[PDB]
């Protein structure tokens, strides 16, 4: 049957959601944290700001819920309901999106302090086994940081995202190459990673260059065999232009690290992407020995992208939409 919905008045706009859902409180621009009666979990609950206005807003909407229905997996987010207050298509307006929320994000447990080796393994192995899973599927995040990374008390660990952020940024989208692989998501863990062992951010850029002046310092320049892969001539001959930077030993950058953790972190933070470690690889490390478990670390059913990379007009992304709605069937918890 239909749920019955009541209304009210969050962060500069009127909410209609099921009774179920209580306690609704804002936490950012829009997401309430509110408790779900029925199953007595903590939810997320996001409103989706004027979804069907615009052919990009559609197209956002459809993509989202797509995705999301499709991901199940211990740490990758995942949808534990969908809802809208209308009854046919023709009122369909509003777009609600429910998830586990599971307490803070990972700013708020590091509070910019040195977090334990063990502490990191842990937290680190369940971003790696995440994004096995979301690379799997052909899906690349492209926008990984820890505002992006759901923990709860106890450190376990879901990717989100929540459409500086700059500081944990592959060097090739800032430079706006074109062609990336998942190897992008693999830099910023490897970013997330020396911030949570040394308790501050590796690369603390000022601005687009500056950030990557830092990257360039630590990793070294471009040698001859990332040169040739150059498709530019004047950006080739520019890098040629520069005091050649000799690539730093992470060795002398960590002090005192767990030897395994410098070695995953020269691995990841390759300048070179076709060159760094694939998250498939990274779980194998022996650095995350004591919790690796090869059957596991499930991957994903294979996702289409180019269904999102279509040009259709708006009344067809909505009715897109509205299907899947209502196909939704929760994950039994
Ligand atoms: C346009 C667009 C499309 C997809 C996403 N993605 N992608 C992911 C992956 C599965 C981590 C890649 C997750 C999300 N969304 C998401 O977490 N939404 C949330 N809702 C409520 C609380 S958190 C975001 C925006
Ligand atoms: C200015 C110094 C920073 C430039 C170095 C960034 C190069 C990233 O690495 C590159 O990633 C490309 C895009 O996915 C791949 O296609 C290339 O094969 C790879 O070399």
């Amino acid at each position: 049957e239909r749920p019955t919905f009541y209304r009210q008045e969050l962060n500069k706009t009127i909410w209609e959601v099921p009774e179920r859902y209580q306690n609704l409180s804002p936490v950012g621009s829009s997401v309430c944290a509110a408790f779900d009666t029925k199953t007595g979990l903590r939810v997320a609950v996001k409103k989706l700001s004027r979804p069907f206005q615009s052919i990009i807003h559609a197209k956002r909407t459809y993509r989202e819920l797509r995705l999301l229905k499709h991901m199940k997996h211990e740490n990758v987010i995942g949808l534990l309901d969908v809802f809208t207050p209308a009854r046919s298509l023709e009122e369909f307006n509003d777009v609600y999106l429910v998830t586990h929320l599971m307490g803070a994000d990972l700013n708020n447990i590091v509070k910019s302090q040195k977090l334990t080796d063990d502490h990191v393994q842990f937290l680190i192995y369940q971003i790696l086994r995440g994004l096995k899973y979301i690379h799997s599927a052909d899906i690349i995040h492209r926008d990984l940081k820890p505002s992006n990374l759901a923990v709860n008390e106890d450190s376990e660990l879901k990717i989100l995202d929540f459409g500086a952020t700059r500081w944990y940024r592959a060097p090739e989208i800032m430079l706006n190459w074109m062609h990336y692989n998942q190897t992008v998501d693999i830099w910023s863990v490897g970013c997330i990673m020396a911030e949570l062992l040394t308790g501050r951010t590796l690369f603390p850029g000022t601005d687009h260059i500056d950030q990557l002046k830092l990257i360039l310092r630590l990793v070294g320049t471009p040698g001859a065999e990332l040169l040739k892969k150059i498709s530019s001539e004047s950006a080739r001959n520019y890098i040629q232009s520069l005091t050649q930077m000799p690539k730093m030993n992470f060795a002398n950058v960590f002090i005192g690290a767990n030897p395994l953790a410098v070695d995953l972190l020269e691995k990841m933070l390759v300048l070179d992407s076709d060159k760094r470690i694939t998250a498939a690889q990274a779980l194998a490390h022996a650095y995350f020995a004591q919790y690796h478990d090869p059957d596991d670390e499930p991957v994903a059913d294979p996702y289409d992208q180019s269904l999102e990379s279509r040009d259709l007009l708006i009344d067809e992304w909505k009715s897109l939409t509205y299907d899947e709605v209502i196909s939704f069937v929760p994950p039994p918890l």
